[PDB]
């Protein structure tokens, strides 16, 4: 056998295998489209639960004549949309408002549980009617398990994404992913908890706005290896 | 028995009883308001324990000619406050403070362990002389219990709120909220507990800006049904 | 005895042991300081697990002609050491990157368990080749243990800080202070647990900016009582 060979296998494997273990994070990138083709993306990730939580502010395309525009006005035009008459728009603002929402999702993931629930511009749960006794997490359709699309990892068997097109409306997200235990141990049960539990929250967060798509796919996902889809269903 | 009429109670019920489901929001609202009567807001809710952290450069009143100032320049101003003669102010702040702090939850809340801790301006325990060796969380006085006061919530039996009146200077917030299991069961024992976990810190947060009062009442407070109280004792 | 003494004495002690309380802080305060001198500090507190978590952008000196800068613009310097030509500088970021980062923790520490991980510009796992699938929490290497070089406390017995210099790359920070229980007891067990999970992630976190070292010790350090230590080895 060639050892050459038989060396570039196993590092081959050591890259593919590294996010089933205790302690890999699974990773989870969301990316905004707008209008004009501009794109905002938001990392997270955790071993254990990733928590990607945006505001219906963050997920505004927020440049302005080459300045980051504030939460104070960003706020003000998405209050129009939560409340009839409550800021002084004329006119819409779907100019920042996205058209598409892409779910990127990395590594060792129960697909049974991940949840992606888009909620209204206020945080409350989405309904024709929003109201504060009617607000819950974790509905039904939430769970997306086969309506998940299957993507190349390059070796992972462990890349998949979810796609929303959105109504003209600002939306928060709350989407929560947890570890895949099916291999028949519990690791919130015994001694293992509080180790468990000083890991949740603990990676930091990274926003990236980018003018146009292929900047997107040349400076994010090829650098790091996910794997992103484009409107004519090719890989990058 | 008109089945209009029971069709009318079974939905009232729906409405009235839907917070007390397990997945189902408790809700906090906090309310700033300052010396020209505009007025801030901040949503948190959760099922399981609302976290209602605020920082210090947060809470002030932070518009100055139509834009947002930045935390640099807000912490530079409450710094006086927290340290004699680190900055270079020749007048205090206080157009800037929050002359009033009102509280309102709403849900399956436990009120025996509600606790509601006003800290100092850099996040430490508040005393006369706040010291990193006296600094620790849930102080004995922040359980309100019996002096929350009771508002309607049109159905619920379940708003409550607590007030308290500031004394020109810069605080910080933090607000714990469990939930009620008076129910004699423990959602934290067992193996619910990883569910229970994943459900903690997942409901994006909301922060408004309003000029005045009446705002605040139209477009937030009777927009999604939680009862404000005024200076009149006037319910909106 | 002279009991003016032995008072003196129960409130020294008082003052020396309450972080060993339960629900008292640990305290964990990160400066950064930069080329010119200028330094940034970040205040985390807990009783039982300190998450500090710091952005790369979060970590930038962030000052220009008086004016606080945005994510957007910090983050556009910061692409470029991430990416190969993903932005249109035509020089470094250095003046803006910090030379020199300082870790001063403070409490009831596992000193055993304590890590810092100084992670990539986007937030993963530090390496040569950054990639997502070798990212991961807690490498070996972010366990100081007895690398962590000890400080007066002033009586607590309770200070240690680390130390790391830069070299001209952005990095963000995670660092994980879980709570000593070398006595014997899991926290973790039991119907505690519910009332440990309701402290975790509550207390506010405080950025200031300083033009240099001796604005820092002065109105922070010697302000609450971190000891810390300067480029003469002197303490303040
Ligand atoms: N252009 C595409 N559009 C949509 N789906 C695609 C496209 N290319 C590949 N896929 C899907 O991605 C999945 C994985 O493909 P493939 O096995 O070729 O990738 P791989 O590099 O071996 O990665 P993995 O280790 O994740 O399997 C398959 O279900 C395949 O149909
Ligand atoms: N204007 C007011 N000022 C102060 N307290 C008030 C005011 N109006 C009502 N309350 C108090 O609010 C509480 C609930 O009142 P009430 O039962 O009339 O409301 P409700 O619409 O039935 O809501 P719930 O289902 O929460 O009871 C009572 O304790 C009442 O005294
Ligand atoms: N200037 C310095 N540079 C480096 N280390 C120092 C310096 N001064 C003191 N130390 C170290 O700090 C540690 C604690 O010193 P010391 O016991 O004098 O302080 P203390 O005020 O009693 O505080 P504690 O209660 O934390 O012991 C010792 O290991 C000492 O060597
Ligand atoms: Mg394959
Ligand atoms: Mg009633
Ligand atoms: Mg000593």
């Amino acid at each position: 056998a060639d050892l050459s060979l038989a060396r570039q296998r196993l590092t081959d494997e050591s890259v593919n295998e590294a996010p089933r273990a205790y302690d890999a994070n699974m990773e989870l990138v969301i990316v905004a489209e707008y209008p004009e083709g501009q794109c905002k993306s938001f990392h997270f990730a955790n071993p254990f639960v990733i928590k990607g939580v945006i505001k219906s502010s963050e997920l505004m395309w927020d440049i302005d004549n080459g300045h980051q525009m504030s939460e104070y006005e960003l706020q003000r035009s998405i209050n129009g949309y939560a409340a009839s008459h409550s800021n002084m728009r004329q006119r819409s603002a779907i100019n920042r408002i996205p058209k598409k929402l892409s779910f990127y999702l990395r590594g060792n993931v129960d697909w049974n549980k991940a949840s992606i629930d888009i909620r209204g511009p206020t945080g409350l749960s989405m309904r024709q009617t929003e109201e504060y006794s009617l607000d819950r997490i974790r509905p039904p359709c939430s769970y997306k398990r086969n309506k998940f699309v299957d993507l190349p990892s390059c070796g992972g068997r462990c890349e998949k994404a979810w796609y929303v097109e959105l109504d003209g409306r600002p939306v928060s997200i709350a989407v929560i992913v947890p570890r895949n235990m099916h291999n028949g141990i519990n690791l919130y049960a015994g001694p293992l908890l509080g180790n468990v539990i000083e890991g949740l929250d603990t990676v930091p967060e990274c926003t990236q706005w980018f003018d146009n798509a292929p900047e997107l796919y040349a400076y994010h996902a090829s650098n790091y290896g996910m794997t992103m889809l484009d409107q004519f269903s090719v890989i990058h």
